[PDB]
């Protein structure tokens, strides 16, 4: 499909089976889930945004579904306000700007 | 142009007659550079993002040439970590997701 920008690009993920709203993010290098208690080993991590870093936990080879295209990969794990959709599953599925 | 996001979307913009880089962030309300000079009468802010909120200066009504294409409006002056192009210019200049 095609989403335009007028307000945030938030669509429908799903992640261990259950639906969650979520922040296509071109300026995001990463995939950050609000706090959620995912099962599965998992290695801490800090990433950085406009405010500062925050810390993480990083799982990795985590299926994933957004706006029904299946993805897999890593899914980091903490205190955002928001969950944000990164580069490195927005590739999988296929997905570019256009102007 | 149509972009892919195996690299970060990052683009040539003209503003005050200066060229810099900046980032195609959808995950942005708002358009953020670093600190500059840009005339006119700016307006105390403060906006948020992953690690916490900043102090911005707004300017109003500021022409940015993003890649060739025109836009007139709103920009954040402040300590970003990197030069973003928010939803409020890449509407103006007919920017989509796609996939
Ligand atoms: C309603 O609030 C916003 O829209 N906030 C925006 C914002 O922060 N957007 C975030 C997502 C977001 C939205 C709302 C609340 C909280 C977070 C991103 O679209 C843009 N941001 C822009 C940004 C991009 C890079 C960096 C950075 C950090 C350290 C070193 C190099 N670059 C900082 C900020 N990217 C990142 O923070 C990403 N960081 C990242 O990819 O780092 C490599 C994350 C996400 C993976 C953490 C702005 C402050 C830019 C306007």
């Amino acid at each position: 499909p095609q989403i335009t920008l007028w307000k945030r690009p938030l669509v429908t993920i799903r992640i261990g089976g259950q639906l969650k709203e979520a922040l296509l993010d071109t300026g995001a290098d990463d995939t950050v889930l609000e706090e959620m208690n995912l099962p599965g080993k998992w290695k801490p991590k800090m990433i950085g945004g406009i405010g500062g870093f925050i810390k993480v936990r990083q799982y990795d080879q985590i299926p994933i579904e957004i706006c029904g295209h299946k993805a897999i990969g890593t899914v980091l794990v903490g205190p955002t306000p928001v969950n944000i959709i990164g580069r490195n599953l927005l590739t999988q599925i296929g997905c570019t700007l256009n102007f």
